[PDB]
């Protein structure tokens, strides 16, 4: 079965006006297999809107083409994001862990999402008992888009409730 297209899809920003469907493709095409690949266009005029998609045959291949980022296509640095479910932010916050979930249980999960800069595991103001939720800052919105998509997040046996923060 294959993953839902709109999982697989890259939203691709900045793109220079003399990028076409078949540049695209042939950069794009260096970290995966394209099922779409289109740049959006003015209706009369044909000048280009600046942006476009690429869609890939899986998510692993988007991941790809992620990690090969700062893309230079046609000469311009372009911008790539997957797909809304864009608030485009670094920050998680992480909820459902309890008492008993330290910095390194969150460090040692999300790590494989990306690069971690800040990891705040919120105490309650008055006595410096845990709360039971935590934010986690990475380097980049990327870590965050792919956390936020998945159905479950297991953090020191806990089931957390994940969503994007600020
Ligand atoms: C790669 C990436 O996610 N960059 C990003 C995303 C959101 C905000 C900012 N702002 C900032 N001053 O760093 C930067």
């Amino acid at each position: 079965p294959k993953e839902p297209e709109q999982l697989r899809k890259l939203f691709i920003g900045g793109l220079s006006f003399e990028t076409t469907d078949e540049s695209l493709r042939s950069h794009f095409e260096q970290w995966g297999t394209l099922t779409d690949c289109v740049v959006m266009r003015d209706p009369n005029t044909k000048r280009s809107r600046g942006f476009g998609f690429v869609t890939y045959a899986t998510v692993e291949e988007v991941d790809a083409a992620m990690n090969a980022r700062p893309h230079k296509v046609d000469g311009r640095v372009v911008e790539p994001k997957r797909a809304v479910s864009h608030l485009t932010v670094k920050k998680i916050f992480v909820g459902g862990i309890k008492e008993d979930t330290e910095e390194h249980h969150l460090r040692d999960y999300f790590e494989q999402y990306g690069k971690i800069e800040v990891i705040e595991i919120m105490t309650d103001r008055g006595s410096g008992k845990k709360r039971g939720f935590a934010f986690v800052t990475f380097d980049d919105h990327d870590s965050v888009d792919k956390i936020v998509i998945q159905k479950y997040h297991t953090v020191n046996g806990h089931n957390c409730e994940v969503r994007k923060a600020l």
